[PDB]
RNA sequence: UUCCGU
RNA sequence: UUCCGU
């Protein structure tokens, strides 16, 4: 039937690194591929963190047959305890399918959100299951090597034919897990055929293979055995390998981990219980571990990308009641910068220089590894898979297009390829794959009080304070008109120009009460003006706050 | 005698990459080496530019025997347009040395902020000069290839010994101008015996050789050439030599050189007059480059760290009224982000492969090389020099310290080797060198109006409006009185507890009245009360302006 | 490809 | 190791 068709629609992951969120859709059954995270640091101050606008799936809350989860990290399960509240409400009885782990965090995050043991259907099942979506979607989910374990792929089987979204990978040999990337439904679904293939575009621009998690635990070894006295380690807090590694050298080397930074305390918390890490002795506190001689501690801390509040931050920046760094003491940066906290984490290693602490971080000290597949890696899933159409997910539009031109550099070339967008349509049938329009879609600003505490107009006109500064004048309506005007954060050029706006207003104030105006409209008879005189005075364009008041 | 000794105070430079001034003094003759400048990009909104604090300069513009200038850069000459007016005021007899295009730009800059031609003693010299300052100091200067040409170092010789300072360097073995680094008179100075050596710090913890300005011009004529249809390019202005490949590139494949942005346009015009810049043709515009076919144009411009006003930034943006982006051009970003402008970059690049156009930049395509010396090259001067003592400047802490390493690792590693600061007093004896204290020291932000436009308060509530927003309260008093509460940027959270603030303030005035107390004081008694009020009930720390009028 | 002070 | 719209 030529009316059959798939509709997918990523309210998030596009055209971006976070926020993974895929909508798919045949007839009137709906199925959605993980529920996302955002971080600000472009310019949005106080803002934590950042959900994905989810009104097609507020709009549709009943077609939502089931929830897929590929990986427990927050770019892919942090946006459901607002998520899922959101559409659903307080209970729902539709299946949310993930792994151990992927389901484990979710649960402590919805521990931590107020929320009821299993008030949503958390149905466990395995990074290598396969499951019947509602009566049209069976989902062949496959292992893949990435930063965080128990991580998978997926094989979406459609009225329409096969897509094949890779999810996030790279192809480890050697993972630290020992589990490693099961290719083998992947070629067994290319041998049939792939109509669409969605894959993992972060390292698309990056030539070669990422090194394994083995050779950076390696080198993880080499530095933290060679240590004079001290060893303290960052790395992102969900990265489960990366942690065991940094144990399994502290171990090797007779020294006592510690731990701090509730982000990597909650993590190891659940892996360690799950099965996921594994501790010869226990996970120490910096209380237990203070008195020990220098050379038998490792301090495993939060703070990879030089984070304002994080323990590393508060170690370079004095710091803690507890812990202070000592002129002798190792720091290994297990990370590499992401783009927007490259200066962070300069301040960072530049304050721990100071204080005397040899800082030892990529690219001089081969400490850190990308979860992202490069090149080779990408080369290789696309020539398993060789499908009709491509989807580059999981990346910037650089990412997107440089893997459109490496999927194009193949023998057997997608028919066409589409750079992913937020909130569009894409309508994929049996023959042919069109982006067929767009959805409401976005972001919401979450905070300590969560969603609806900071709207786009907060951070706007603070942003209009930030760049310009504040200028307040208080207007006196009656018989004796008063008016002051204060200015903060205003340059002085415009401060001098202070005494001017009094009688600009004072004279509005003037006219305002002669024709017997109202107070909501003498203000903008002092507002425009003054704001016409600033801009061809002194340039600026700073925020105007005319209080009228009788 | 155990009296002599020279002092080294150096206003900026240290600690940092911009801004560099350094000061050298002998009983009481003084001698500055170069007036430099700063760039924001931290969190400073508004400022243009940064100026280092000459306190020292103002209270002892007459022992200022001379300026030496070692490279026309900003960060050496920018700073000047503002210092000299502060210290001397419109005109000095005091000679300021420099090579023909350090001393040339530094005329335009003059030209540009408001001078007479020769109001202050603009003394020309070759990068190879000496100079017998006042009647302590003989300035042996030397060429040192870098980004800018006629760029030179100087080995300071004192009544107590030599000081051998390298200058922004690089031991570029094929440099665009020819004119190679004189490491003669470094290898020289060395064989009679070094006491200090100032060394460009900037590149210490990249292992290896800087590659050639002339491999970037290689691997530019690769890419100039390979390109299918228009060519883009931009770069750091100052860098005459990338704007001379860049143009014999250009040249080479039948194509017109366009010129836009007014800081490359300054810096080439100063340069093409003084015979630094060769073009076969003319340097065209837009307006004449506009007709003709897209594989014979080559568009020079500005923007190579993705500024906010810049024509790559308006490229991306859309735009100009004259260009935009066709799908189709390529665009050579013949520059690597400096850290902090990373996400600027970003932003931009990802913007241009969004238009259509092919994104060409490092590491993927080798279009550009640091001005500054690598491991290997730093290896070669310490060995060249085997000072007693080492102060390594143009570089962060991370930088400096990892020097200070590699001159430890050497085989007569220095006496001592000092981690230099801003605005810190450094007394330098035949056998001894040590920090002998402070002088004040810090920065000037400068705008579009000047220095003194912008202060340390004017940013610091800036960024209180920023981080936390705005609260403003309008308290009346008389026997009726009003209390108005208005809040811009501020949380949700917050703005229901508005009208708690109201009645909160208002008997805060009920009390102000009763008491008879001043406008000024009951100001005090609404403040304090609601700022503690907020941080208990929402935890944020708004800006809070109590208006008390009667 | 992040964090969230006795 | 930066920019500053017909
Ligand atoms: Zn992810
Ligand atoms: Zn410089």
């Amino acid at each position: 039937g030529p009316q059959d068709h798939v509709e997918i629609i990523p309210l998030g992951g596009m055209g971006e690194i976070g926020k993974n969120i895929t909508v798919f859709r045949f007839r009137d059954e709906i199925f959605v591929l993980d529920g996302g995270l955002a971080f600000p640091e472009e310019g949005m101050p106080g803002v934590d963190l950042l959900i994905p606008r989810v009104d097609y799936l507020i709009e549709h809350r009943h077609k939502i047959k089931a929830w897929v989860l590929t990986h427990g990290a927050e770019d892919h399960i942090g946006g459901l305890p607002f998520l899922l509240p959101m559409i659903f409400g307080k209970e729902s009885p539709v299946p949310i399918y993930g792994a151990r782990l992927t389901l484990g965090l979710l649960r402590g995050k919805l521990e931590e959100f107020g929320l009821r043991p299993g008030a949503f259907n958390l149905k466990e099942i395995s990074p290598d299951d396969r499951i019947q979506v509602g009566r049209y979607f069976t989902l062949d989910l496959f292992r893949m090597t990435h930063s965080i374990p128990d991580n998978s792929g997926v094989v979406i089987r459609t009225p329409i034919g096969t897509i094949v979204h890779t999810g996030d990978f790279k192809l480890d040999p050697t993972p630290i897990d020992g589990k490693v990337s099961h290719l083998a439904k992947v070629a067994q679904a290319g041998a049939e055929g792939v109509l669409l293939l969605i894959a993992d575009a972060t390292n698309a621009e990056r030539p070669g293979y990422t090194p394994s998690e083995m050779e950076i635990a390696k080198e993880l070894d080499r530095v933290i055995g060679r240590a004079p006295g001290r060893v303290f380690v960052t790395t992102f807090a969900s990265h489960i390998h990366r942690i065991q590694s940094v144990i399994w050298a502290a171990e090797k080397y007779g020294r006592k981990v510690a731990m701090e930074g509730r982000s990597m305390l909650k993590f190891s918390r659940i892996a360690l219980e799950l099965g996921y890490l594994k501790v010869k002795d226990r996970l120490y506190t910096l209380e237990e571990v203070k008195d020990l001689p220098d050379h038998q501690v490792l301090i495993l801390a939060t703070g990879s990308q030089g984070q304002p509040m994080s323990v590393l931050h508060r170690l370079a920046f004095e710091g803690h009641a507890k812990m202070a760094i000592k002129p002798g003491d190792t720091v290994i940066l297990s990370s590499s910068p992401i783009p927007g906290n490259e200066e962070a984490v300069n301040r960072v290693i530049n304050r721990l220089y100071a204080l005397g602490a040899y800082v030892l971080y990529p690219p001089t000290y081969k400490v850190h590894a990308s979860g992202h597949a490069s090149q080779e890696e990408l080369k290789l899933i696309l020539n398993l898979t060789t499908p009709r159409f491509f989807l580059p997910w999981h990346g910037e539009v650089r990412h997107q297009m440089n893997f459109k031109w490496l999927a194009e550099s193949m023998s057997r070339p997608p028919e066409k390829t589409l750079i992913g967008e937020n909130g569009a349509v894409y309508r994929l049938t049996r023959e042919t794959f069109e982006k067929v329009g767009e959805v409401p879609h976005g972001v919401l600003y979450v905070d300590g009080l969560g969603v609806g505490d900071i709207t786009e107009e907060i951070l706007a006109d603070r942003r209009h304070m930030a760049e310009e500064g504040l200028v307040v004048i208080t207007a006196l309506a009656g018989e004796d008109p008063v008016v002051e005007v204060v200015s903060r954060g205003f340059v002085k050029a415009g401060e001098r120009l202070l005494g001017e706006v009094r009688r600009m207003a004072l004279e509005a104030l003037k006219n305002g009460v002669r024709e017997k105006k109202p107070l909501e409209r003498i203000r903008d008879d002092i507002y425009y003006p003054v704001k016409k005189f600033l801009k061809k005075a002194t340039g600026r364009d700073p925020m105007i706050l005319p209080v009228v008041i009788e």
